[PDB]
């Protein structure tokens, strides 16, 4: 199934390097600019989006009217919400780097996050554009055997659950 996954535009925490999960931050001026550039670059397909502000706003500025699904939200970092990557305990840094064995207090485990994301993708019956988060795109790319890091406001199209089709970044 052709699916286009879009990483929302940047927020202040991108430059600051803080774990951004369910904390509902707004896009920055540049973030909104990134979203606008996506308009006309994404296919005209049914759209879905994380219900968090930054994702919804990206979808809007990209020219879509998506149906909201919390299942497309970034992982819930719990007590680690807002933590600077830099100061993150080695055990947590490693878990996030290797994308495994991560269960922050008061948050969501990486295994539960993957289950949530993949269950949502499984339910899609036809091609669609998904406005989501870095961790979601990462989970998908990693499951397809590729490096999952993509720039804010960029997109990736995949043939789920078989392969990556294209990565699109705009300047």
């Amino acid at each position: 199934m052709e699916l286009w996954l879009v990483r929302h535009g940047e927020t202040l925490w991108n430059r600051e390097g803080r774990l951004l999960g369910w904390t509902d931050l707004p896009l920055t001026a540049e973030g909104e600019a990134q979203a606008r550039r996506l308009k006309g670059a994404l296919p005209s397909l049914p759209a879905f989006s994380s219900d968090l502000l930054r994702a919804r706003r990206t979808a809007e500025l990209a020219g879509f009217s998506p149906r909201l699904y919390p299942e497309l939200r970034e992982i819930h970092f719990g007590a680690l919400e807002g933590a600077m990557w830099e100061t993150l305990d080695p055990r947590y840094k490693e878990a996030l780097l290797r994308f495994q064995g991560f269960h922050p207090p008061g948050g969501e485990s990486l295994s539960a996050f993957q289950e949530r994301v993949f269950r949502f993708l499984e339910g899609l019956k036809a091609p669609a554009v998904l406005f989501t988060h870095g961790g979601v795109v990462r989970a998908v790319l990693r499951a397809l055997g590729e490096d999952g890091l993509v720039p804010p406001g960029s997109a990736v199209a995949v043939d789920w659950p078989r392969r990556v089709l294209v990565r699109l970044a705009l300047d």
